[PDB]
C-alpha cells in the first residue's frame, strides 16, 4: 500500500483528479490476493466507479482539474438527474468502498480484535461495512455481506499477502498501512465533506 | 426469447460456433429485466463467457467452426492445463448458466409451482439450480445463492416482462417459451454429451 501514497492536501483541500485517480487505481489488485472469487463483483464495481470518473476527467482535464471541479462542472451540464449521473454518481459511490477500505485497515491497525478468535478480520470488515456502506444496502444485498464475509482470510495471511517478498516483520507491515492512512483518510474526509457542501449525496439503496 | 431461435441440429451433432454465440448473446440482456442489482454479476459472468469464446472463435473461424473444432484444437494447442484453459473452460461454465436457464424456463412451462405461493418463481429457480450449478459452487456462493433468490419477480411480472409490447396472453407467451426450449434443450444437450466424450469436463467447486 506504502508504495503508492495519496498526495498530501493542499491549503485549499482541492484534490487534483488525475493523481487521485493514478493512487486509487492501485487499490482494486488488493482484492486478488484475498484467495476468494467472492471478491471478483467488488473489484469489478470499484474500478467500473474509477473508469468512470476517468473517461469524464479524460474528455477535457484541465475542466475537471479537481473533483471539485467535476461536481461543480456536472452540476452545471446535467440540471435536474444531478447528482445521480456521471463521475457525480460514481464518486458518490467510489468514495464508499474508499471508506470501506480506510475503516478496515484502521481497525486492523487499532487492534481490534475478537478476542476469542483474534486471527479472524471478521470484526473489522463488520465495522467497515456498518460505517461506509451498510444502509446504501437493501435487506437482500446486506444478506449477502453476511455470507461473503466468511472468505475473508485470516488476520495473518491477510498481513502476509500486503508484504509479499518485502521480508518485513507484521509489526513492520502495520506501521506502512498506518502511513498509508494518513493522506488516504484525511482524503476520503474532504470527499465526504464536498458532497455534503455541494449536496451531492444522495440516500438511496441498492 | 422465439425472436432469437437456436438452429436446429444437424444429422452429425454438430454446433456451428458462429450462429450459437450469436443466438445466445441475445440471453443475457433478459437480466437486466429481472428488477434487481443482484442480476448485474450474473450477466456479467455469462456474458465474459460468450466473450472469451467468440475471441478465440475469431482468432480462425474456420479452424473453430463447431463448438467441437473448439474443444479439440484447443486440447492438441494447450496439452497439460487443458481443459481448464481457454474457450473449453469458458464453454464448461457456459453451459452450466445456460442448462440453468433451460431448467428454469421448463419448470415454468411446465406448470412446476409452490401451490401455497403460485405466484412466485421460487421453487422454479431452485430446481434449476440444483440442476445445473449447485454442485460446482462452495458453501459461500450456495449461501448468496439462496438470498439472491429473494430477489425474484413474480412469476406473472416476469412473463409479462418476456413479452412487453406484444400484446399477448400469458398462454401465448409461455407457447413461445415451449418453441424457443426445443432447439435450446437439444443443443444443451449435445454439449454436454461433447464435454463427457472428450472429457473435458472438471468438477472442481468456486
Ligand atoms: C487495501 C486492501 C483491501 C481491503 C479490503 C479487504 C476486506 C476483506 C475483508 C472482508 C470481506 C468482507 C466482504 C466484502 C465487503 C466489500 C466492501 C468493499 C467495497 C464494495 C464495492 C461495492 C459498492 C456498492 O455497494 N455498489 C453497489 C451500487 O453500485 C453502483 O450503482 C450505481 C447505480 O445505482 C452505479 O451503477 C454505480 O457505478 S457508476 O460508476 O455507474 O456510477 C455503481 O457503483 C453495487 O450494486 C454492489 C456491488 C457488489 C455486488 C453485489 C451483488 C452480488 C449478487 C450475487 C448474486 C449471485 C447469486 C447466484 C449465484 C449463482
Ligand atoms: C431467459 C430469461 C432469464 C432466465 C433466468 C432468470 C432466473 C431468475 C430467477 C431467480 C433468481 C435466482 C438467483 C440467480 C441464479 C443465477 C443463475 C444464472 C447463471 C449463473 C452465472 C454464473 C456461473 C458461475 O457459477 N460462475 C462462477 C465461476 O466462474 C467461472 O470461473 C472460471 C475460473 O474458475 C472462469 O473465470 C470462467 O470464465 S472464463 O470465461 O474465463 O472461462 C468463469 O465463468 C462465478 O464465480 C460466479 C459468478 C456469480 C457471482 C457470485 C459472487 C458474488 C459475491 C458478492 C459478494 C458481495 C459482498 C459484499 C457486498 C458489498
Amino acid at each position: 500500500l506504502a508504495e503508492h501514497l495519496l498526495k498530501p492536501l493542499p491549503a485549499d483541500k482541492q484534490i487534483e483528479t488525475g493523481p487521485f485517480l493514478e493512487a486509487v487505481s492501485h487499490l482494486p489488485p488488493f482484492f486478488d490476493c484475498l484467495g476468494s472469487p467472492v471478491f471478483t463483483p467488488i473489484k469489478a464495481d470499484i474500478s467500473g466507479n474509477i473508469t468512470k470518473i476517468k473517461a469524464v476527467y479524460d474528455t477535457n482535464p484541465a475542466k475537471f482539474r479537481t473533483l471539485q471541479n467535476i461536481l461543480e462542472v456536472e452540476k452545471e451540464m446535467y440540471g435536474a438527474e444531478w447528482p445521480k449521473v456521471g463521475a457525480t454518481l460514481a464518486l458518490m459511490w467510489l468514495k464508499r468502498g474508499l471508506r470501506f477500505i480506510q475503516v478496515f485497515l484502521q481497525s486492523i491497525c487499532d487492534g481490534e480484535r475478537d478476542e476469542n478468535h483474534p486471527n479472524l478480520i471478521r470484526v473489522n470488515a463488520t465495522k467497515a461495512y456498518e460505517m461506509a456502506l451498510k444502509k446504501y444496502h437493501g435487506w437482500i444485498v446486506q444478506k449477502i455481506f453476511q455470507a461473503a464475509l466468511y472468505a475473508a482470510p485470516y488476520k495473518s495471511d491477510f498481513l502476509k499477502a500486503l508484504s509479499k517478498g518485502q521480508n518485513v516483520t507484521e509489526e513492520e507491515c502495520l506501521e506502512k498501512i498506518r502511513l498509508f492512512l494518513v493522506n488516504y483518510t484525511a482524503t476520503i474526509d474532504v470527499i465526504y465533506e464536498m458532497y455534503t457542501q455541494m449536496n451531492a449525496e444522495l440516500n438511496y439503496k441498492v
